[PDB]
């Protein structure tokens, strides 16, 4: 078939030892940074037909992130690809011991849809820096940057090395009988048992970008006029379509209409009376997705927005009070322009109802109170947490970016992804000349 | 069922809180060594029992690598689970960034038979140190000590965080249904399938370390008396029942027959002229066992030993020359006293042979050039590798110890067992207060576009 034929190619050329040189992974890296700068109008067309980006956020939202992470690998790729000596002991103080990295073999990067550029390129880059063949499947979804991405991969990069694979479910379902030395997917929790399923029938290591619903409780004495701008941009950028978006509020009662006020102000501020005109607004990916969210808006209360057009696949900024937690808003991963408000009476009962759901990709906390923040934390598990912020935790160099439990597992972004794509093999280099503090160790043992 | 309340009370206990202070962790940990302490005869006689292991190579070949982690952990304990600050940005400048520790919940660990002692407590204590419950599964393969820790754990442990279950596969296949945060597994590539499947329900990370064959490359040109001594000590050491044992030989068929005298002059040294007689050599853990290691001597030409006996599980240290690549010996992990030697004509024949193979859990080479050490191992993928020794690299703290491939994944031993069995999670704190450097990100976006 064409998907064993790729990935055939791909292994001979990673066996050929084409890629150990750290000059042939920079100049690949280099011919990602000549891709984005060259292809920079395509990849904003791309993103402006699936998902309604624009030439701004196309870059600062996600392309920026990508010309960063080669930047910085191009840069410290000799340090973390050296041998790192480690500690000795009385013992082994005439030894070498140290751990080498080596690439893995084949990686598969399974995009998805959402950030089509930066999730399927971004863990690509690391795979790449750590040497290893990197074999891209784009999410079907986002069919203008997975056809873009077909055809400017190749343009660019090791055409054996670095393939993209065509298709939808059927092509990744027989992509994913191959033998791969590495698995890195983004995308739903149902997915990830899937992927890790068939990872399993070659012991393949999986890292699994999943999801969840990220809670952002709002402290009760806090200053919302920064809370809320900062949340409405998080929940509200990419027309609600992030792993990491603030899903929902937990607050006090107390505070419920002065947040509805103060989102409602900055999405005027941000948007206009009517995002619809907005060029700064995104659309929903699909109609499936489409019909989805907005069957989440029924039966509940709109405190502003409620309105949609199926045809352009626009959702209105929508804020929902007093929502039932067993309400569907409240049972599934919104993925959209949809923010219900859940009451709570305290920071214990917050971290209560945290605790008795799946451990999200994110956690925020908004809150002036540094005691409130560390117990929340310490009560509390999730992939990673931003107190007073939200999203920016993921766009570090030195956060390492993952779930846990069924957010995730594993985690790359920076030297991380090196190590992730990487094999750390523990060694021990020891003289062959006799040594007396030996010999106690061979039979015949004492008496 | 009696697996299901013991898991339901070990989460229970988990989320009481109990087990998040440090002082309740190395509480746990100095139970254990106490354990080790008093209960010192019962684990040699278990061991005695299971392998023929006797009071010394009981402590030193085994005891001895738990109590020395359970001393290194307790020591590391606090530094390793304090918030670890990250390096900022010029964006980042006023925030805190750091990373968080924390358990993950309930933490599975299936010990296999070879090392029933140490492949159960050794992954336990990290799994206690990093604050979780720690489910054990002991092997029913040895017997006594499996019995034997079903008894003693809950005499110094706490009760409901860390149970012990009794039986064999049927019952491992049904605690593989309930939920685990963590699963640790030392045994066959071929069960880790099995284990990652079962895992895949739940999401659970896993941690495997399987099998293989290690290879144990001989240059030339090397000082083949110590060599052979320490390749014979890892080999024969609980009668070739490890899984870094070298496995197997390449060489230069020029120095065969030295190796095969400096061999049989070691095992002399060791066990004597007949080493059934020795206290120092073991024995097969099982009649399944003994039947299959003594099946690869089948057809072999035999330099030394070749004989066994049934009633005692006892199998000669045997040392087979001029081996077929393709012959069943060749063809399995031989996990019994039984020592190929296949021949090579290079160095690079040699890494050819160890590439086509599945990657072994420890890759040895024996040489006294460095260009050659270096190559071999630039050119070769193992979970880990020595160079003129065997086993030792696995003993050190500061060496994570674990697979790659058909090996396994995930590694454990000293700081990597906290980091194993730990959620290590990200957090960006930041004052919440006007920052005007951050309204470049809010819409409306800027109308013109300016270059990057
Ligand atoms: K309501
Ligand atoms: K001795
Ligand atoms: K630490
Ligand atoms: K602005």
């Amino acid at each position: 078939s064409k998907i064993s034929e790729a990935v055939k190619r791909a292994r001979a050329a990673f066996s050929s030892g084409r890629t150990r040189p750290l000059q042939f992974r920079i100049q690949q890296l280099e011919a990602l940074q000549r891709l984005i700068q060259e292809q920079e109008q395509e990849l904003v067309g791309a993103l402006a037909a699936d998902l309604h980006k624009n030439e701004w956020n196309a870059y600062y939202e996600e392309v920026v992130y990508v010309l960063e992470e080669i930047e910085y690998m191009i840069q410290k790729l000799p340090e973390w690809a050296a041998d790192e000596p480690v500690e000795k002991t009385p013992q082994t103080q005439q030894d070498e011991l140290y751990i080498h990295s080596e690439p893995l073999g084949v990686v598969l990067v399974i995009g998805t849809w959402n950030y089509p550029f930066n999730l399927t390129i971004q863990p690509m880059v690391g795979a790449i820096a750590a040497g290893n063949a990197v074999v891209l499947k784009p999410s079907e979804l986002s069919e203008n940057m997975a056809s873009l991405l077909a055809t400017i991969i190749p343009q660019y990069l090791d055409k054996d090395l670095y393939p993209v694979i065509n298709g939808g479910v059927p092509e990744t379902t027989e992509l994913l009988k191959e033998r791969f030395d590495h698995i890195l997917y983004t995308g739903s929790t149902g997915v990830g048992k899937i992927i890790m399923t068939a990872a399993a029938k070659h012991l393949t290591p999986v890292t699994l970008e999943l999801g969840g619903k990220s809670p952002c409780y709002v402290d009760k004495n806090c200053d919302l006029d920064v809370a809320c701008r900062r949340i409405a941009w998080g929940k509200f950028m990419n027309s609600g379509q992030t792993c990491v978006a603030p899903d929902y509020i937990l607050c006090d009662p107390s505070i419920q209409n002065q947040i509805v006020e103060k989102l409602k102000k900055s999405l005027k501020e941000f948007y206009g009376e009517d995002a619809k005109k907005s060029r700064d607004y995104g659309r929903i990916i699909s109609a499936r997705h489409f019909q989805r969210v907005m069957g989440l808006i029924e039966g509940q209360k709109v405190a502003y927005g409620g309105t949609g057009d199926a045809a352009t696949r626009y959702i209105a900024p929508t804020i929902l009070t007093d929502v039932d937690p067993q309400s569907p808003v409240m049972q599934e991963e919104i993925f959209g322009p949809v923010l219900p408000i859940v009451c709570v009476r305290s920071l214990e009962e917050a971290i209560q109802f945290i605790n008795q759901r799946e451990k999200p990709l994110a956690l925020y906390m908004f809150s002036s109170n540094d005691k409130v923040i560390k117990k929340m934390i310490a009560e509390t598990s999730s992939g990673g947490v931003a107190a007073n912020d939200v999203i920016v935790h993921i766009t570090l160099h030195s956060l390492p970016f993952g779930g846990v439990g069924n957010s995730g597992m594993g985690s790359y972004h920076g030297k991380k992804s090196f190590e992730t794509f990487s094999h750390r093999r523990s060694c021990l280099v020891r003289p062959l000349m006799n040594d007396e503090g030996l010999k106690v160790r061979y039979p015949p043992s004492p008496a």
